């Protein structure tokens, strides 16, 4: 029925392009190589520098594939002696082990001793090429608050939370997100980079794995992914006519904190994540001990009244209620409705 | 109008209604792709691949995210251990055999670089190396590849520009793949058909996600997919199997390519660049004579105000391509045609 909407102003240019882009032709038959494409994929370049405040010296690409590949691309590409890196869950833990295989990795800080219900405490040593982070970590719940100020170049990961509220680009070196769950459609990656740090690395780098061979191609060294870029394009135009990422940021810390409240009042249910590491995005819930039993008859009941794919990845069952900048209010009270109802029953 | 770069209509039109409402209302970019839904899409498109291409048992398909250039990568970090043999025919063969050299040795086989890469060379396949790579259609020189290729290590081959053109024998290949923006489906996907056995057999390290069996062990969802233009795929293998397969296609492209290039002969304006046993029936490569070589923008701009649009060639060849992909119509070859044929520079009656 609602949990994992895209806007629809998106989704019908979206449509329209590919009916008809340009003088009758659809965006799937146009070429890349034309102005035409070269143009959107300018613009959309603009309007991220626009809405996202990135300052001079960040260059920005997109690339096909995921944020997977990225975690391949930025060890290639920075990681010269050693790097370190914070363990915040699966995906930070996917990017550790990829780096791993390239070279030397510190990580300075992990929350795996309790199911990463918590962000650690770290000292980002001054001596490694970069220090690598996960903002929003997708699968528990968890994100970071504290406003990071390192002293090497600091990399990070925001696939589940890229175009949900402003940032300090500055702060950045180098920022990517697979596009799927705000921001855009499957099949593209954003990649955010300041320029400077390329070029410091004595290990060779593939071409095709080479950050300055895209920049100086402007993302279309090779075919890129088009339809999934033009998604993009709208997002940002919706975000923009919106009023910005700070209106979406109130928008969403709302929907967060009726769900919270809703977690926290109702007796079926309690909160996984420490409430100070509260992710406003990816709301992970459980049974209290005393309802253990009811978790199965609760996701059917879920299910029965229309709300779908809160079930939470496998590591931590329970439930996870993912907020997306597209989610409405509506969709969030339905299921707090749900919850309530299921409280009362039981 | 008449369009060098057209998708198949019915195609087109399934993909915008999957936009709208793919399921229950929710579009197709909203869907999760842990879905049972997507599920079911990703293995319909395998078994209809499979089916539309008679891809027989051992071999596994999967969809991957950017393009071809990926690919000359993985391919060699997945099957280049000691050393591996390639064939020189363009462009695209050219920044695959870098790509590989940058991992390991490689002996390039047999080059044309000689003429231009008018013609596709002779070659002997020494049995001691890891695996052989050919690009099967070159896309900016309009060569493609006709010998039926019986190699004894495995064949690797780019079918970036032919893929879904014509009928073929997928027992001959261990690994196929292509960028699919050529036929085969839109921009944002890259399709890989393996024989699974000749994974594991390379000492270096393979970073996970360039590790084709890491995919395999997921169904290609190892990560994020790109689920549109996957379903895009999925599309234009129903068109093709409801049109009759792809003998019919053949014949259509087999049909476009000869009266074209009968043209580009009859015309005293016009010569192919390419040898004519080794003429690609895809990418249709053709330049000025050198008497008329002055008129080569002139020739441009008259084409394109008679509404033919993209045949201008590669910066390397000059002169003009013209890609007839499945979807290209005959109407549209015949107007090119019909374009060439009003060189009345001549006064030719
Ligand atoms: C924070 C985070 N990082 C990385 C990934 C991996 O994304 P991809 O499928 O684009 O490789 C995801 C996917 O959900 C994610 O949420
Ligand atoms: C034969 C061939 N190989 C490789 C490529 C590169 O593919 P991608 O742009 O999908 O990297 C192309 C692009 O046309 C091609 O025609
Ligand atoms: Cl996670
Ligand atoms: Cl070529």
């Amino acid at each position: 029925h609602n949990f994992g909407a895209m806007a629809k102003e998106v989704i019908e240019a979206t449509a329209k392009a590919v009916n008809n882009f340009w003088e009758g032709l659809s965006i799937l038959e146009i070429s890349h190589r034309s102005k035409e494409w070269i143009n959107v994929m300018n613009e959309t370049k603009a309007l991220m520098k626009e809405v996202m405040d990135i300052p001079e010296g960040y260059e920005i690409l997109f690339f096909g594939g995921g944020a997977s590949l990225q975690f391949l691309m930025v060890a290639m590409n920075l990681l010269n002696k050693k790097a370190c890196y914070l363990d915040t869950g699966v995906w930070a833990s996917k990017a550790i082990k990829e780096a791993e295989n390239i070279g030397e990795v510190k990580i300075i800080g992990t929350s795996k001793d309790k199911n990463y219900t918590y962000i650690p405490e770290y000292q980002i040593p001054s001596d490694y090429d970069y220090f690598h982070i996960t903002t929003n970590n997708t699968i528990y719940g968890t994100e970071i608050r504290k406003d990071i100020e390192s002293p090497i170049p600091l990399v990070a990961d925001m696939s589940s939370d890229i175009l949900s509220k402003p940032i300090d680009i500055s702060k950045y070196s180098l920022i990517y997100a697979g596009a799927q769950k705000n921001c855009g459609a499957a099949g593209v990656t954003i990649v955010i980079i300041k320029k400077e740090i390329l070029g410091k690395v004595q290990r060779k780098i593939p071409i095709i794995l080479d950050y300055q061979v895209h920049i100086l191609n402007n993302s279309m060294y090779n075919t890129p992914p088009v339809i999934s870029i033009f998604t993009v394009n709208q997002t940002l135009k919706y975000i923009k006519k919106i009023g910005g990422l700070k209106k979406i940021q109130e928008l969403n810390e709302e929907k967060a904190r009726l769900l919270y409240a809703e977690i926290d009042r109702n007796k079926i249910f309690r909160g996984t994540v420490r409430k100070k590491d509260r992710s406003i995005m990816n709301v992970c819930f459980v049974m209290e001990e005393q309802y253990k039993q009811l978790e199965n008859e609760f996701s059917e009941y879920a299910l029965q009244k229309g709300i779908i794919g809160i079930k939470g990845h496998r590591s931590v069952g329970g439930f996870r209620a993912s907020i997306y900048n597209a989610v409405t209010i509506e969709s969030v009270q339905a299921l707090i409705k749900c919850m309530h109802d299921f409280e009362q029953l039981h």
